[PDB]
């Protein structure tokens, strides 16, 4: 019989969650609170005509790939932005409060859709525009396809003069610098053939800012967007990182160090948000845990549920390269957090892609409520889950939190005390809304996988609850159902025996 001790104080260590923690990248069955236009296709993508390139994905490809995916009404293919206003117009209409536009900056966009890039057509080449960050010269809402230039700030000017800006309720709040670009060379080498350097992307990050700020001052920047862990260290071992990186501990630090003293020197922050991807390097049952994982490996699905203690516990080291070789970098969240208050301090966090795998099993699901209840506690400001409508029990994890009994019942927006004697059995998350305790809402996880877990709660709070609504998900279904009321509470005290891999969302009143 497994036994824990759950303990919560709402009237100790309240911090506001982040509303953004819950979005996503691709158009999920689930409600999500953040929309993100990026990834690879988004790298060469021009505004002006709607055309991009699939880079390594798809054969260098350029094509309207992202008009078709983004089910723009063909009668706007050709109309400036349509997959940007079409991908912000739907996010405006399914309430969601932030939508993350990214811009070019590797150096070039399709000119056209014709199809494959030769190596011969690499940029610059009659395949390619040149991107420049400051038009220098009056804006068009009209702009000219014809000329080699694709303008970012006359491209944010298009959107502003739509939408209204970043601080009015129908502008897109933040825009992100290109997408991992330690990958440029290895996704789009027929735009950006070299590897880039840490002066490059640096140079580059401050000029695109200050370009989009001109336009749009109450707009969030979000870079580097890296790949991944050897991005966050080295930039993916840049060419000049010998040289730029003396006296850091890693890229991180030199990044916001210099999008710092370059904010300094022009007079307003250009750094808004440190965005970075996190795909899970823990491995389990002889493999990673995303990217194809078997859900029929009991072994990775353990691993799997045991992952998302790598972004905060300083006890949990997991079976990757990571966990092996980078020990004085775990655990991630507060090495990334500690570096801001270092660097650049009051600058934001946001993973803007992440996946933890078995997105059609139950342990995908609870990793997922897990990785989510975890961004709320630790302070991150925006996340967007990268992966398709197929993963089910990811989006039973997203809908716990936003949209639990279908008519929208959330998470509350902050943040308490809640601790449990056993971090690897079980996971808890606690909130209120605002400053009222009134309606306690917690996240109970439990990861034991073939026994139930009894919990024992102790809740410190100004009010006394009398009863408890649960609302959870298991391997019987993703989806989300009511589940019979916890009733016997005494003074603030109640037992609830969850039974194994069982998600749940209990809200005291
Ligand atoms: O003439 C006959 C009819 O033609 C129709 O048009 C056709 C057209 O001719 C044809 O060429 C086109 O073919 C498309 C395929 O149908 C479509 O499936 C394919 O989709 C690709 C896409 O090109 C590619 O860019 C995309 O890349 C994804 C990648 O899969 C994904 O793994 C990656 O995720 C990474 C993140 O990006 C990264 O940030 C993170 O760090 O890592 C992630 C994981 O690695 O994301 C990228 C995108 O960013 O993959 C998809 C799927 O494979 O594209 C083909 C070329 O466009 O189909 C057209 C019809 O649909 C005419 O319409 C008709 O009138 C004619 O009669
Ligand atoms: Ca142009
Ligand atoms: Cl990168
Ligand atoms: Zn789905």
């Amino acid at each position: 019989a497994k036994v824990v001790d759950i303990r919560i104080d709402t009237s100790a260590e309240r911090k506001p969650i982040s509303p953004y923690i819950y979005g996503s990248n691709q158009e999920l069955d689930a409600t999500v609170t953040a929309k993100r236009f990026g990834g690879n296709r988004t790298t060469g993508y021009n505004w002006e005509n709607n055309f991009s390139n699939a880079g390594s994905d798809w054969l260098h490809y350029s094509d309207t790939y992202l008009l078709e995916d983004g089910g723009v009404p063909k009668g706007e293919w050709s109309t400036p932005a349509s997959v940007v206003t079409t991908f912000h117009d739907k996010a405006l209409s399914k309430n969601v409060p932030y939508t993350l536009i990214t811009l070019q900056a590797a150096g070039y966009v399709s000119a056209d859709g014709n199809g494959p890039v030769s190596q011969e057509e690499t940029a610059p080449s009659s395949r390619w525009k040149e991107v420049k960050f400051e038009k220098g010269a009056p804006f068009s809402l009209t702009p000219d396809t014809e000329d080699d230039y694709v303008y970012m700030d006359e491209f944010v000017n298009y959107l502003v003069n739509k939408y209204g800006n970043a601080s009015t309720p129908t502008g897109i709040k933040g825009y992100s610098i290109d997408n991992q670009p330690a990958l440029w060379s290895h996704t789009h080498p027929r735009i950006h053939p070299d590897n880039v350097t840490a002066k490059e992307l640096i140079e580059k990050s401050v000029a695109l800012s200050k370009a989009v700020k001109k336009v749009d001052p109450y707009a969030e920047i979000f870079g580097p967007a890296l790949y991944g862990f050897a991005a966050y260290e080295t930039l993916q071992s840049a060419p000049d990182w010998g040289t730029e990186g003396e006296g850091y501990r890693w890229f991180i630090d030199y990044y916001l160090d210099k999008m710092k003293k370059a904010s300094d020197e022009e007079g307003k922050r250009l750094l808004d948000v440190l965005d970075v991807h996190w795909y899970p390097e823990a491995r389990g049952g002889g493999e990673r845990i995303c990217f194809g994982a078997d859900p029929r490996n009991i072994e990775t699905n353990k691993a799997r549920l045991q992952a998302p203690r790598t972004l905060w516990d300083p006890t949990y080291i997991e079976d990757s390269w990571i966990g092996q070789w980078k020990k004085d970098f775990l655990p991630i969240l507060p090495n990334l957090l500690d570096s801001i208050e270092k660097y650049y301090p009051g600058t934001k966090l946001a993973i803007t892609e992440y996946d933890y795998g078995g997105g059609n099993h139950i342990t995908g699901g609870i990793a997922q409520a897990d990785v989510l209840g975890i961004f709320g506690k630790y302070g991150v400001y925006l996340a967007t889950f990268w992966g398709d409508a197929s993963n089910n029990y990811t989006e039973a994890g997203i809908n716990l939190y936003t949209n639990y009994d279908g008519k929208g019942g959330k998470f509350g927006d902050t943040s308490v005390k809640c601790e449990t004697s056993d971090i690897e059995v079980s996971s808890a998350y606690a909130s209120i809304v605002g400053e009222d305790d009134s309606k306690l809402h917690i996240i109970l996880l439990n990861k034991n996988y073939d026994q139930p877990t009894t919990f024992n709660f102790s809740i410190d709070s100004s009010k006394n609850y009398t009863i408890g609504n649960v609302w959870a998900f298991d391997r019987g279904s993703s989806n989300i159902t009511q589940r019979t009321p916890i009733v016997n509470i005494k003074d603030n005290t109640f037992t609830y025996t969850v039974p194994a891999l069982t998600a749940c969302h209990i809200v005291l009143e």
